[PDB]
């Protein structure tokens, strides 16, 4: 990730301000780029761009912008002792106290990474722009998925490299994120997946145009700048020169995999994809049988299936991915 931050990211960001949002940045990186994976996701796909707009428009005609969605759905702004406090009485209720450091960052380009520092699992939290209500779903998507997904990874036969070719893994994306992106709004009132969404939409567009027109682009949908600005940078990934079309695609994999979990959530064990580690909903089956199980856990907010269940209805019908779209959208 930090590979992929421009290193002059302030100075090209204020040029940009200055300029009247009319200059295309001229990014830098710490040498070498990672050429592979560059290239792995230097081409965007349409598959669910019309899902993306679906779900951003259904946000607008119910609230008419972003950032009353977001006061009005996130709630107040944090301080740093309510996130602390948050984060505590997460760990606890998902078993899981004293695992994880904790840490407050203001480089994020999003509201929390989860990564491997000194050998050990550090969550790197956004101070700026975690809200109330939203927050505990960072953690649903951080801890209770990524963090304990690596975990029960970690006792499989598939634990590294090796293991996954040896027992014919799929790539664990788009599975870990889906569930991940599910996950951040399972028991929200309104679970709109506006970032998934945006983000979808952002790299679509990014990959035929310049960074300046794919700043103007987005006020249709957002105004901040700030917030633009970050969503253009994340799509931009890996490009130096900014006034040329191009785009890093990884962060459609959110909506790529929502659609393809609420897809197949009849025939998916949510348990058991957790249990296996860092495996496609379609390997399930194949891996059942070399599953190391005893050890492995479940979020906390899986023990109530049927509930759980429910909630994907409610994401479902919320961000207009009824059944009837799916079945159409995957023929499958």
């Amino acid at each position: 990730l930090v590979a992929l931050r421009p290193t002059n990211m302030d100075r090209e960001r204020d040029k940009f301000f200055q300029s009247h949002y009319t200059y295309n940045p001229q990014f830098e990186y710490q040498e070498p780029m990672p050429t592979a994976v560059l290239e792995k996701y230097c081409e965007a796909s349409g598959q669910f761009i019309h899902q993306a707009v679906g779900i951003i428009e259904a946000v607008l005609e119910k609230f008419g912008t972003y950032e009353h969605f977001e006061a009005a759905t996130g709630g107040q702004l944090l301080t740093k002792c309510q996130i602390w406090s948050i984060v505590r009485k997460y760990m606890q209720k998902e078993g899981c106290a004293g695992e994880v450091v904790v840490q407050l960052s203001e480089d994020l380009l999003s509201q929390a990474v989860m990564m491997v520092e000194n050998s050990r699992p550090t969550l790197a939290i956004n101070l700026t722009g975690a809200r109330q209500y939203w927050l505990e779903g960072m953690l649903r998507h951080e801890i209770g998925t990524h963090y304990l997904r690596g975990v029960n990874n970690a006792r499989q036969p598939w634990h590294n490299a090796e293991g996954r070719l040896r027992y014919g893994l799929r790539p664990a994306n788009p599975t870990e994120e889906g569930l991940a992106s599910l996950h951040s709004v399972l028991f929200r009132k309104q679970p709109f997946l506006w970032r998934a969404a945006l983000l979808y939409y952002t790299i679509h567009r990014a990959a035929r145009m310049s960074f300046r027109q794919l700043f103007q682009d987005l006020e249709r949908y957002v105004q901040d700048a700030d917030v633009r600005w970050e969503y253009c940078v994340r799509a931009k990934r890996g490009q130096t020169d900014t006034s040329l079309p191009g785009c890093f695609s990884k962060d459609q994999v959110y909506l790529d995999g929502i659609v393809r979990i609420l897809r197949h959530r009849q025939t998916i064990d949510f348990p058991l994809l957790t249990s296996l580690g860092k495996v496609s909903y379609e390997d399930v089956d194949h891996l059942r049988p070399h599953g190391v199980l005893d050890n492995t856990r479940v979020p906390h907010f899986m023990q109530d299936l049927a509930r759980y269940r429910q909630q994907l209805e409610h994401i479902m019908a919320t961000n207009r991915l009824d059944e009837a779209e799916l079945g159409r959208l995957l023929p499958d």
